[PDB]
C-alpha cells in the first residue's frame, strides 16, 4: 500500500503535481521498477522523491488514481520515452495516474534519510542502487513521517 518514486523536480515536482491536480507517471522503463507500479493499486499513497536535483530528497506525499495501464509514451514517437521494439498489443511498460495529497514545508532531505537506521533496508539509500519506484514498509513509513515532525 505504501511506495516510493524518484522525480526530477524540473521534469515534475510535489508542487507541480499540486497545480496540475492528476498526472501520469510514465517513462519507467527499468523492469523491476515497473514490476512495482504493477503492483499499486488505487488509494495506495507514495513518497515524492526529488532525485537529480540541487536539494535531493522526499518533498511530500501523493497517491495513484490510476492503476497500471500501458505507457502510452512508448508507443509515441513524439515522446522522449518511445520504445522501438514495443507495439500497441506488445507493450512491455506500464504507467499509472497519480494525484497530490501534501507537499512538505522543507523536503526531506538525502542526507538526514540516509541516517535513518530503520531505513536500512530502503533501497534508496543502499549503495549502487538505480532503482526509481519501490515499496516502503509501514514501519519505514512511520520512521520518515516522523522526520517530518
Amino acid at each position: 500500500a505504501y511506495w516510493l518514486m524518484k522525480s526530477e523536480p524540473d521534469e515534475l515536482s510535489i508542487e507541480a503535481l499540486a497545480r496540475l491536480g492528476e498526472a501520469r507517471w510514465d517513462g519507467v522503463r527499468n523492469y523491476q521498477a515497473r514490476n512495482f507500479l504493477r503492483a499499486m493499486s488505487v488509494g495506495d499513497e507514495f513518497f515524492f522523491y526529488h532525485s537529480s536535483c540541487p536539494q535531493p530528497g522526499i518533498a511530500g506525499i501523493a497517491r495513484i488514481t490510476r492503476a497500471a495501464y500501458p505507457d502510452p509514451t512508448a508507443l509515441d514517437p513524439e515522446s522522449h520515452y518511445h520504445d522501438a521494439k514495443a507495439t500497441t498489443d506488445k507493450n512491455p511498460w506500464s504507467a499509472v495516474d497519480v494525484a497530490h495529497v501534501q507537499t512538505f514545508p522543507r523536503v526531506l532531505e538525502l542526507g538526514r534519510l540516509k541516517q535513518q537506521a530503520g531505513l536500512v533496508e530502503l533501497p534508496l539509500v543502499q549503495k549502487g542502487s538505480r532503482l526509481s519506484v519501490m515499496p516502503v514498509t509501514p514501519e519505514q513509513w512511520a520512521v520518515i513521517v516522523a522526520l517530518r515532525l
